[PDB]
């Protein structure tokens, strides 16, 4: 069950819903999107293939939504989507990226896009959907770049430097250079900011046999105005943990380690128990409904059948699970009314 769908569909779907993109398996080109309604609990799997006739191609990567247009980055097809959010047909594209990443927009003309395997961010216009130029990030190549995740701290963007690198960079958005960069343990995977102005990154620890390291990764606590680190929670070497993830108040802290884990963003240390236990799969993408703070964990299970979410309520109790694509691993909110939250 995957592409057997025939002529185009027209979809007119609900004001309120869920995107979960999937990755699917690297090098097979076979990444889908999958959109849910959480009033009505039903999935509809494969839906850019089913409204556009062509495929998404290799590694959906992230997707953002502003102003009624979903951008979708596609990280091994060298191109990023827009499509519109409630019929799910392309409007425009952006291609020519090395390995695109994550979209941080900072205006309808002016946007970052994030890459593995280059030294560079790309900054395009998405009201014109060019590439418009480049930051050039210190210490860095080609042959192992890597810039992932932003989050927007005044004029001032911040950026993990994840596969093969060490570093949160610091963005003058004013200028686009980079203007400093803080040195923490191998390979943070993810950033989120807290109410306080604090970041919260979690690195991987790297891997078995690789060139640049592999030791007991980390969450850490930074403070933003600083740029300094507060507290590192050190973990265990041959954890892999990923996914820093927010509440709507930015007040509640959850993360990927075999298990899922939650915090309050002022605690002084991780709970005992998680907030989901390990069941011997492969939880693998994390997001909070902004609204209410249902928890949904989307869970690769071996990374070759079709993957399932969990929906999960704020105290921890099973609302719907439903099975999606091949490795998911990202989720973008499509709300009635814009969340935003200080
Ligand atoms: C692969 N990380
Ligand atoms: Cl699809």
């Amino acid at each position: 069950g995957k592409w057997d769908y025939g002529e185009m569909e027209d979809f007119s779907v609900s004001a309120s819903g869920l995107f979960i993109t999937n990755e699917g398996n690297f090098q097979y080109s076979n990444a889908t999107l999958s959109y849910y309604d959480p009033a009505t609990c039903e999935v509809e799997n494969e839906v850019f293939y089913r409204a556009n006739g062509f495929k998404l191609g290799d590694v959906a990567q992230s997707m953002v939504i502003r102003d009624g247009i979903g951008w979708i980055v596609v990280n091994n097809s060298h191109v990023i989507f827009a499509i519109d959010i409630n019929t799910f047909k392309e409007v425009g594209r952006i291609t020519g990226f090395t390995s695109p990443r994550y979209i941080h927009f900072l205006s309808d003309e002016k946007a970052y896009v994030t890459q593995i395997w280059d030294y560079r961010i790309f900054i395009i216009n998405p009201k014109t959907y060019e590439i418009t130029g480049y930051i050039e990030c210190p210490d860095m190549d080609m042959e192992s770049g890597s810039t992932e995740q932003m989050v927007q701290y005044g004029k001032y963007v911040y950026v993990n430097c994840w596969s093969y690198q060490n570093r949160i960079l610091k963005i003058d958005t004013e200028t686009d250079k980079v203007v400093d960069e803080l040195t923490i343990g191998i390979q943070p995977t993810s950033l989120v900011m807290d109410k306080y102005n604090k970041m919260w990154t979690i690195t991987d620890g790297g891997y078995e046999g690789s060139p640049y390291g592999y030791e007991a990764p980390s969450l850490y606590r930074i403070d933003a105005e600083t740029f300094t680190v507060e507290k590192q929670f050190k973990f265990k070497l041959g954890d892999w943990p990923s996914e820093v993830q927010l509440n709507g108040t930015r007040d509640t802290l959850y993360w990927i380690n075999n298990d899922i884990w939650r915090m309050p963003v002022e605690a002084d240390r991780v709970p005992v128990r998680p907030f989901l236990e390990f069941r011997d799969t492969k939880y693998y993408g994390l997001t909070v409904n902004p609204n209410n703070g249902e928890v949904y964990v989307a869970d690769a299970i071996d990374y070759q059948q079709q993957g399932i979410v969990y929906r999960y309520s704020p105290q921890g109790k099973l609302i719907d699970e439903f099975y999606v694509g091949i490795i998911p691993g990202a989720f973008c909110w499509k709300l009635e009314h814009h969340h935003h939250h200080h």
